[PDB]
DNA sequence: GAAGGGGGGCTATAAAAGGGGGTGGGGGCTCTCTTCCGCATCGC
């Protein structure tokens, strides 16, 4: 269960429904770095 | 009328002369998010 909490409350942590696409992982406020990595490596980096 | 023959032009070589023409080189598939438009609603 500790597997499934964990995804559950990092989707739910910020009180509104964050989806694992890049739409709900790079619109948290995380660095633009790790935000590059994993999708739309440019214009993540142009906003930056 | 086919075929061989004869005569003559073409080819290159230099050189001069002067001008026209040829040649080459410049120039005028699916899902998600965002934006725009029409509508009905109130407000003044």
């Amino acid at each position: 269960y500790r597997h499934l909490a964990l995804l559950c409350d990092t989707m739910t942590c910020r009180g509104h429904l964050m989806a694992i696409t890049r739409h709900g992982v790079n619109r948290q406020d995380t660095g633009p770095l790790m935000k590059c990595s994993f999708e739309e490596t440019v214009d993540v980096l142009m906003e930056a």
